[PDB]
DNA sequence: ATATGACGCT
DNA sequence: CAGCGTCAT
């Protein structure tokens, strides 16, 4: 007990934008605000594929991975915004630039780790220490949008009434005399996150949600508990009851094959049930690293650091050529490699100017018709010049021998995907 | 017919 | 300037 680590050393937050692509389009087009709206890419096939949905539209059952024509059946008044198309492909520049707006604001408060186009982890341990040294009870007024997971226990017919009662129980209990209380550190962390989220909304117009806990996995989980436009504090103490009915697939990194194996091999359904197994038992089934990770995680402990990185490590461009449209001619493959290369060149040139770095490697990936893998083959070559013509020519050079066609003009088996990625950045 | 990113394994 | 698999938004 006296020597058992509790994973309460850090204060970490995960901030995730609410229906991000939609909010970007709603800021731009006021007509879309406060309406059932979705963002779609490529209109010709079934109205386009939905990639983002406003909360108003979710109420009708509209989801991502849904064709717009089908979404309209569920929600006839659904409004749509289209992703920009350039050179025959979706262009996500608007969303990347909006992402930068948000990341730069977050970086003012603390070290952050860009985790996706719309979320970042924040290591608030130091900021909390400074704020505690600076502060004195914490008023509920400092936590206007915060939920305390697990509370209240023991006006509650409405959600805001429930939120306040839980917050009151939490604050009434808080021991502010001790600067080392983990619960107190989380609370101060939540105050700072309120301030961060206020700054994001004020300076960008975008709303977001956040999770505050002692590690990245719990912070991420916490974030989704009360979306949209709210933040949730998950304390170490809230873990046993939270994990008691938490499907294993809900924890980050367990949503795939590993997660399925955990369920199948151990015959369990919830994250908390993992506590019954010894570390060695878990390592035997899932490997040394996964086993140790699972053993600590089911107890609410994780040590993965918030990495000091707010810029992407790679810059890539990709396009699918489904079914009948699979590229079947050499000239066809070269023309598309050129479109991808030109987009990549623009993005790389801007990156070099903004971030004082240059990519030194080019990775080319493709999918062959009949293969359900994300990638069928991957090859690389030196990226010595930011020249689209050289990059597309080099990319063809490295994959051209995959062509099994006896005939020079033709390409077989036809390609269902092209991917160009710039990597191995070096200071410039 | 359904654009990206990180990172682990070998 | 290795190539493939997994998990993610
Ligand atoms: N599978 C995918 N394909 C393409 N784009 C994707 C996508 N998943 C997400 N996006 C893009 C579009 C998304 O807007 C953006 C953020 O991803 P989230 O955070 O997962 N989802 P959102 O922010 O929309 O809603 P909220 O968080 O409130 O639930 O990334
Ligand atoms: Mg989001
Ligand atoms: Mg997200």
């Amino acid at each position: 007990g006296p020597h058992m680590a509790t994973g309460q050393d850090r204060v970490v937050a995960l901030v995730d934008m609410d229906c991000f692509f939609v909010q970007v389009e709603q800021r731009q087009n006021p007509h879309l605000r406060n309406k059932p709206c979705a963002v779609v890419q490529y209109k010709s096939w079934k109205g386009g594929g939905i990639i983002a949905v406003s909360y108003e539209a979710r109420a009708f059952g509209v989801t991502r991975s849904m064709w717009a024509d089908d979404a309209k059946k569920l929600c006839p008044d659904l409004l749509l915004a289209q992703v920009r198309e350039s050179r025959g492909k979706a262009n996500l520049t608007k969303y990347r630039e909006a992402s930068v707006e948000v990341m730069e604001i977050m970086s003012r408060f603390a070290v952050i780790e860009r985790a996706s186009i719309d979320e970042a982890y924040v290591d608030l341990t130091s900021a909390v220490q400074e704020r505690l040294q600076k502060l004195q009870p914490i008023s509920a007024d400092l936590l206007p949008s915060t939920y305390i997971e697990g509370l209240p226990q023991g006006e509650t017919v409405q959600k805001e009434g429930m939120r306040k009662q839980g917050l009151f129980q939490w604050l009434d209990s808080l021991q502010i005399d001790n600067l080392t209380s983990p619960d107190l550190q989380l609370t101060v962390g939540a105050v700072i996150v309120e301030e961060m989220r206020a700054a994001i909304e004020r300076e960008t117009g975008f709303q977001c949600s956040a999770g505050i806990s002692h590690n990245k996995v719990l912070a991420k989980l916490a974030c989704g508990l009360n979306k949209p436009n709210r933040q949730t504090l998950v304390s170490h103490g809230s873990v046993p009851q939270l994990f008691s009915q938490m499907p294993i697939r809900k924890i980050r990194s367990l949503g795939g094959k590993l997660g399925a194996s955990v369920i199948e091999i151990l015959g369990i359904e919830y994250m908390g049930e993992l506590t019954q197994f010894t570390e060695s038992q878990l390592q035997s089934h899932f490997g040394e690293k996964n086993g140790s990770w699972l053993y600590a995680m089911c107890r609410g402990i994780e040590h993965d650091p918030v990495k000091p990185r707010q810029l992407p490590k790679t810059i890539g461009c990709s396009k699918n050529f489904p079914g009948k449209t699979a590229l079947a001619t050499r000239e066809q493959v070269q023309w598309w490699l050129l479109q991808l290369a030109q987009e990549l060149e623009e993005r790389l040139t801007k990156d070099r100017n903004d971030n004082d770095r240059v990519a030194t490697q080019l990775v080319v990936s493709i999918r062959v018709q009949g293969d359900k893998r994300l990638s069928s083959l991957r090859r690389c070559c030196a990226l010595t010049r930011y020249d689209a013509h050289k990059m597309s020519h080099d990319a063809f050079t490295v994959i051209k021998n995959c062509n099994t066609s006896g005939i020079q003009t033709e390409w077989s088996p036809p390609l269902t995907m092209l991917f160009l990625c710039a990597t191995k950045f070096s200071a410039s």
